C-alpha cells in the first residue's frame, strides 16, 4: 500500500 514514512516523502 502507500505510506507517507516518517511524515516525510510518500511511496503511495
Amino acid at each position: 500500500y502507500c505510506k507517507e514514512f516518517x511524515a516525510t516523502f510518500k511511496s503511495c
